[PDB]
């Protein structure tokens, strides 16, 4: 029922999910003169050289590509995380213009789109125990801006034609998402929540300082998706992005000076 209508949106999605209003929801403003360097954090580490991709799907609010995660194949470990987190899935929001899309913003500044790389600590055995936990999840958040093309992101705009509409799904095995990531791990960090329904507040996020360049006419084909299954008039699936949310009794921390 939920979506990123006028009677379906953001603002609605409380009445189904009240913690849409609570104390540590996502996204959130990083106001970058607040945030304090934390000489305590520890430098991250993204271990994707292992990972198995297996699906692309269009589940009707984004694309994702799914990854085998029944064993420790690609993994974020260090920052600000105890233990080991395993990649499971990826997925994008963006806009229907180049100036909004993102969802974390930074100064109020609003970037093209937003890739969340979501991973699950492995304490607890499955995503699902996991994301019933304030320390479950660890979503890697990378900010795209439009600019160059993004030689590593080809392969993912390329096969969109084929899941257009929602509950299409392809093969997207041997994807390398080490194709993604900036060159720098400089990053923000501060406790969060999903930012779809269910809002779970079980997110450490991790939102790199670099942003990706992609190329106008790859974000073009992000904007070519449907909302709508098969068979039924085209709603473009633009603007899937939930505003900033108050920031309440929570500091950022910085990775950097
Ligand atoms: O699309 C997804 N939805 C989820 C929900 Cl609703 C709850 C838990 C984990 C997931 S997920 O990250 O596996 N992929
Ligand atoms: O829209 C989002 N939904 C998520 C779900 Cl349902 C599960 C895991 C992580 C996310 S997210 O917060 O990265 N972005
Ligand atoms: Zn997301």
């Amino acid at each position: 029922h939920w979506g990123y209508g006028k009677h379906n949106g953001p603002e609605h999605w409380h009445k189904d999910f009240p913690i849409a209003k609570g104390e540590r929801q996502s996204p959130v403003d990083i106001d970058t003169h607040t945030a304090k360097y934390d000489p305590s954090l520890k430098p991250l580490s993204v271990s994707y050289d292992q990972a198995t991709s297996l699906r692309i799907l269009n589940n009707g609010h984004s694309f994702q590509v799914t990854f085998d995660d029944s064993q420790d194949k690609a993994v974020l470990k260090g920052g600000p995380l105890d233990g080991t987190y395993r990649l499971l899935q990826f997925h994008f929001h963006w806009g229907s213009l180049d100036g909004q899309g993102s969802e974390h913003t930074v100064d109020k500044k609003k970037y093209a789109a937003e890739l969340h790389l979501v991973h699950w600590n492995t304490k607890y055995g499955d995503v699902g125990k996991a994301v019933q936990q304030p320390d479950g999840l660890a979503v890697l958040g990378i900010f795209l801006k439009v600019g160059s093309a993004k030689p590593g992101l080809q392969k993912v705009v390329d096969v969109l034609d084929s899941i257009k509409t929602e509950g299409k799904s392809a093969d997207f095995t041997n994807f390398d998402p080490r194709g993604l990531l900036p060159e720098s791990l400089d990053y923000w960090t501060y406790p969060g929540s999903l930012t779809t329904p269910p809002l779970a507040e079980c997110v450490t996020w991790i939102v790199l300082k670099e942003p990706i360049s992609v190329s106008s006419e790859q974000v073009l084909k992000f904007r070519k998706l449907n909302f709508n299954g098969e068979g039924e008039p085209e709603e473009l699936m633009v603007d899937n992005w939930r505003p900033a949310q108050p920031l309440k009794n929570r500091q950022i921390k910085a990775s950097f000076k």
